[PDB]
């Protein structure tokens, strides 16, 4: 089988797996599930979820517990169990940084500051975050990572592991950069030529060329170089796609670097990361903002002609499930909810308060829409035109439920009109437009009021000028001409519900009558439709 | 087996099936269930309901997807599966009109307006409703319908299919008639002689003879002729009963034609339809009005010496179930709730908000009263005297629950009296009268307060001068002399609960004592009674 690879062309991207585009319908374990005994608490969630790919840590501490004495017993069990369950793997290399810190590095690393130095604050105090200028640290991380890749090269010939995450949420909390003498010497020196060339800047020292951004851009650059070197060394052994994941700053109201994780691939340093680390395939957002506007903004910032969108982590509470739709609609290669196992942990308030079948089912229900067409969607999402939307009002707050209750009948009617309008999305599909609305009956035209809780969305792919592939969830999708018809009329020509078998469309039934009079109405159950529109002459 | 046929005699009617009267205890699928793959979501509901007859579409688009290339693969599967389940079929020919529009006509029909022309408004705009004056449209519909009938002639010798509906809810929304030049020419001309003779009118042009009703009567007449020609051609192949179903106007407050579907068999044009389409066996109301008075009025309007009553569609929400009783009481030949399948659709607000076992059970419970005596009831309903009533107050409406709560103890007592009186119905059964009351204990005489929700009803057939067949549901039925007795007394002589086996009555037990002291009290469980009354001398 050909190696997995990330392709980028015409500003679009595909994760190739076994020689064709692939979508990661993912799940990630909790942080302490990377042991053989924990896997029995992982697989059942994955099965219930319908996930095709598991993201799970492989820790430097577990593979090199004593320097030079490697142990791949976990990776062995993991590969074998994944294959038995017919799922793929993304391994998360928890090493120099996990959430800014070295807790997953071996004891002989994290307890030897002299050999493996920490970031020093401007005031001289030390933080528990390893400096990217530590050359011994880099050499050691690199050597262990290379051994892991050698294990895969020798023992995973069919590429059960399809991607590797290098480190986990790199950066530093509590300072902007390393201010140690070692780091200060490099900061005071000239900005490297390659970076100056790539950003088309005037040469100089860090402070000269970057000014108020020098400290942060420096930390970002040095971390990016470190991760790039690890990535290169591993890829020289087996050239799997590799990526880094970002502890995000709020894109609207970030606060200061150091409050957020300074030096990671935050939106303001993506240009530094892309220049510094050309061997890292993509930079992936970790999404735990619950609210639609902020999530939408993150998706927009991380989807670029030079950056495939991969939602490497997202919260596992109910409101997050619907963000699958815009993720895929942006041409995303994957989506991976965090903490999908029964090892007695919840990261509430980030995720679900309780982990149970209902938690899982919120994601299972949206995965069921994509699984039946995964390869076909993946191809259209690289080579063609796709769209995806989610229900754009968050669930109504208690504060808003009180403001609603004390309103004035004229204010209530007006608020309902405003909500209806906000819950109506328009998409330009070329000759045809779609309108997506949320939370209304399947019959007649009473205006949308939203689902409770917010949960809906829709996917659309263009198959031809007048033909679209459509599936949606707790929503209505309606089609109309994109531009005025010169005395013509229009209608739905045909809607077929069906499936793909061996890449061929098989029709199950035609939607007509009630099922197409009031748009195309979807509940929680999966239906995949091919919709053919027609304008026709009446002259 | 003899062909099914609709008999009419002495102002009464019977649907003959296999040589004897038959009652359709029906169910109708949702509009997009007319495919082999959907049938697995249809049969279980039918079984749970206890229905004996399934109404399901056969679409022109599916049988003639390319002109001249016929495909009966769906009809084949459907016939075979129906027979395996030992049920009968009513096929619904979705063709030139389905709900006023051509969406179920093939693409080569509906997208070719030049060949198959649409209704043109008085202002020159075109509506998506095919004109009944289109001669190509008629020929093409007729040809396909004839092929369907040929399929049944050759492949359904035992008449699994017992009746065919020609079109579905014909007419036009948004205009009263076709105002195209083609139509305007026929409108300006003389009203056809046969119509002038049949309605005993003075000859003239449409506007002269009909005045303010000309536009609507013209559309009705032209549609009726079209449907009659299709019907005749099909019957020449196999002479099954055939009917049309009506998108009803509100009989008390109709609004204007075009707001309602103009040209269909609405109550104000039944005379036009009966004169124009003598080959169509009956005109069937589609009932979605929820309230007792309006439903009752519809049943009254559509039950005529020249029109067998068939409730071809009724809403599937709980309040509609009880209308089975007055339907059968009027000598109706059948009753068919709409949307009885699990294909992920509800026509709420017309039907039930959620489709589940409870939805089905509301109809199952009333069908269980009739199924055990279906052939016996059908014969009595043609040859004899039958009666049927439903609970005449709709379920109490929130607004009324508030008005009741803020009343004055004298106003509450008075309201309760008024309700009790409204919930008491009197029936003249010849020598004996019955009084039916709803929502009271099975013992003693506390006045009726109604069921919650409204749900009760009763069926009575006369077996002899003093003997009646009775079954009822969430109601009390009491008998008394119809005439003052000349110094005689009366009593129940005997009440037997039982069943029919090979057309013979088999007694299970005698109701007496508590069971007959306070009338005949019925809950949700089925009991079929023979009630013999007696007057006796005490002189
Ligand atoms: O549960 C919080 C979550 N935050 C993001 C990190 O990448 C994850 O490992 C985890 O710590
Ligand atoms: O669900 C509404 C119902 N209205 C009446 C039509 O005859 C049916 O086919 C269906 O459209
Ligand atoms: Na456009």
């Amino acid at each position: 089988a050909p190696l997995p690879e990330l392709l980028s062309n015409n500003g679009k991207h595909a994760l190739m797996v076994d020689g064709a585009p692939y979508i990661i319908l993912g799940s990630q374990t909790n942080n302490s599930s990377n042991y053989p005994d924990a896997l029995k608490d992982v697989w059942p969630s994955m099965e219930k979820m319908g996930a095709n790919t598991l993201s799970i840590p492989v820790a430097w501490e577990q593979i090199e517990p004593v320097e030079g004495q490697f142990d791949f017993s976990f990776v062995d069990v993991l590969l074998k169990e994944a294959r038995q369950r017919k799922v793929r793997l993304v391994l998360l290399w928890f090493a120099t940084w996990k959430n800014n810190a070295p807790h997953y590095a071996p004891a002989w690393v994290k307890l030897d500051n002299a050999r493996f130095p920490r970031v020093v604050k401007e005031d001289g105090d030390t933080l528990n975050s390893l400096s990217p200028l530590g050359q011994n640290t880099l050499a050691a991380d690199k050597k262990a990572f290379v051994e892991l890749m050698k294990y895969l090269a020798k023992r995973d010939k069919d590429h059960t592991v399809i991607m590797v995450q290098v480190q986990n949420e790199v950066g530093t909390y509590g300072a902007v950069r390393d201010y140690s003498p070692m780091a200060q010497a490099v900061f005071n020196a000239a900005v490297p030529d390659d970076l100056i060339q790539k950003l088309q800047l005037k040469p100089g020292t860090w402070s000269q060329v970057f000014g108020r951004d020098a400290d942060e851009f420096f930390h970002a650059y040095q971390i990016a170089r470190y991760c790039d070197e690890v990535t290169v060394a591993g890829k020289a052994i087996k050239n799997l796609p590799m990526y880094v994941n970002v502890a995000l700053r709020n894109p609207f109201n970030p606060g200061l670097p150091g409050q957020y994780s300074s030096g990671g691939g935050t939106d303001n340093v993506l240009h530094i990361w892309k220049a510094a680390a050309p061997n890292i395939d993509l930079i992936a957002p970790d999404i735990y903002f619950r609210d639609y506007k902020t999530v939408s903004k993150v998706l927009e910032l991380y989807t670029r002609p030079d950056n495939a969108l991969f939602v490497a982590e997202i919260g596992n509470d109910q409101p997050f499930a619907r963000y699958l739709f815009p993720t895929l609609g942006k041409g995303g290669i994957g989506f991976s909810p965090f903490g999908m196992d029964d090892t007695d942990y919840t990261n509430y308030p980030l995720g679900a308060k309780v982990y149970n079948d209902e938690t899982i089912e919120q994601f299972a229900q949206v995965y069921r829409l994509v699984n039946p067409m995964m390869r076909e969607w993946a191809r259209l999402s690289y080579q063609g035109q796709v769209w995806g939307v989610a229900e754009p009002l968050d669930s109504t707050t208690e504060t808003q439920k009180i403001w609603n209750a004390e309103a004035t009948p004229e204010e209530k009617e007006q608020h309902k009109k405003d909500r209806a309008s906000a819950l109506t999305q328009q998409l330009d599909l070329g000759l045809w437009d779609a309108e997506v609305t949320y939370g209304r009956p399947m019959f007649w035209v009473t205006p949308p009021e939203g689902n409770t809780p917010a949960a809906g969305g829709a996917l659309i792919a263009q198959l031809d000028d007048n033909e679209y592939l459509v599936t949606a969830y707790k929503a209505r999708v309606e089609f109309k001409p994109s531009q005025e018809l010169a005395g013509k009329k229009f209608m739905i020509e045909r809607v077929e519900e069906g499936r793909f078998e061996k890449g061929k469309w098989v029709m199950e039934r035609v939607w007509n009558g009630d099922q197409t009079d009031w748009g195309l109405n979807f509940t929680d159950r999966p239906h995949l439709l091919r919709v053919k529109m027609a304008s026709y002459s009446v002259q």
